[PDB]
């Protein structure tokens, strides 16, 4: 069992996966309690009053999604509530909060009351990102860094006496890490740091790339857009290995290629890939959408024989990069070899939890669990 192990497996639950057709529909009761040590509920949002609030009252409150996920505490799983996320990070409201000591003080007391009201074990900060709002480092003030560190301290000061957890999902990007994070402060106060070692590449690059490279590849634009650099950089900035959980994507980044007879890495891309039937987001495909394309629609899969990155797959002018079971076992062995705190997955609802692709239920998450529980490295 993962609960008796030395590792965390932090699983992100998303409340919007309920709004998906057919087998893509995912509910709190679909969570497999044998596959996680920690569940993080995404997302609460920052209201206009500067207070944490439910993002989707119909699911979170009226259909009791908060309660139905907090239910998993009965298994010994720690259930935290995540604040923020990509969409909620678009504007300046998180920056206005952290730069205002009075606003932080009000926010912190209300947030802790919020957590205890619904029985959450902790809070997960997912501002994307301090200073570099949605990875645009020209947008936010440098004081976002000190303000975020002060917010983490003031939260920690209230949560820790109550035995509540405080964690943060953080950028894998070296420039964002430098600009937004007071790493020694965060490393000391957070119970764990979920490094989002994915989305290194996507349609915004205007060329094909892998969503989550593990190691440097000789054709890479940079030396630091890979999980190996990112994790070592967080530790170099002062993070203990035991506080790091390494994120792994349960999805792929998809691309519409120009289709000048080529389909490898770094080829020109005109747009995100066509949206999937279930996730309905251009540039994005769940793992269970990807394996159906490979198994039943004849997409061609290219693997890296050196296992520096997961596979990619293509058909026509459509191209998607993702993690399969093989690279995931390599990544978990990477986690164990560095004695990291454990792993994190985005997200529960994107793995093949229905066994639509015939490799068993939850093939990616079961591969992580199996490798984490294997003593050999
Ligand atoms: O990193 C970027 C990004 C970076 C730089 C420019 C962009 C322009 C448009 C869209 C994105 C970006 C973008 O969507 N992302 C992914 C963040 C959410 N990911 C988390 C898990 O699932 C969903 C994907
Ligand atoms: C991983 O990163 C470290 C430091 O950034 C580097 O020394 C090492 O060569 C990298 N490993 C691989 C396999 O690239």
């Amino acid at each position: 069992s993962l609960l008796n192990s030395r590792y965390k497996l932090v699983c992100y639950y998303t409340n919007w996966s309920w709004y998906r057709p057919g087998i893509g529909k995912y509910s709190p009761e679909d969570i497999d309690p044998s596959l996680c040590t920690h569940i993080v509920y995404g997302f609460a949002v920052l209201g206009n009053d500067g207070l944490m609030t439910a993002h989707d009252t119909w699911s979170d409150y009226d259909n009791r999604f908060y309660e139905r996920v907090v239910e998993y505490k009965r298994y010994g799983i720690k259930v935290s509530l995540a604040l923020g996320g990509w969409n909620d990070s678009a504007g300046d409201k998180y920056s206005k909060l952290v730069n205002d000591p009075a606003a932080r003080a009000k926010f912190v007391q209300h947030a802790v009351a919020f957590l205890e009201k619904y029985g959450f074990d902790g809070l997960d900060l997912d501002w994307e990102y301090p200073k570099c709002w949605q990875v645009d480092c020209s947008k936010g003030p440098d004081s976002d860094k000190q303000g975020f560190a002060d917010l983490v301290h003031e939260l920690s000061a209230v949560l820790k006496p109550k035995g509540l957890l405080l964690s943060a999902a953080v950028s894998p990007n070296k420039m964002v890490i430098d600009a937004g994070y007071d790493v020694p402060v965060l490393a000391r106060l957070l119970d764990w740091i979920a490094v989002m070692t994915y989305d290194y590449h996507g349609q915004w690059d205007k060329k094909t790339g892998h969503v989550a490279p593990l190691y440097y590849h000789p054709d890479d634009d940079t030396t630091y857009f890979n999980a190996n650099y990112t994790i070592h950089y967080w530790m170099e900035k002062g993070t203990p290995a035991s506080k790091i959980v390494m994120g792994m994507p349960m999805y792929g980044q998809s691309f519409t290629i120009e289709n000048r007879g080529i389909h490898g890495l770094n080829i020109p891309v005109s747009d995100g890939g066509e949206p999937g039937e279930y996730t309905r987001a251009k540039g994005f495909l769940a793992y269970y959408e990807i394996c159906d394309r490979i198994r039943n629609s004849g997409w061609t899969v290219v693997k890296d024989p050196y296992q520096r990155m997961g596979p990619y797959a293509y058909k026509g002018n459509q191209w998607v990069s993702f993690d399969d079971v093989e690279i995931i076992k390599k990544k978990v062995n990477f986690i164990k070899s560095l004695n990291l705190g454990g792993g994190m997955i985005w997200a529960l609802d994107l793995d093949d939890y229905r066994n639509r692709c015939g490799q068993g239920k939850h093939p990616l998450l079961n591969a992580i669990k199996t490798e984490l529980l294997n003593p050999k490295i």
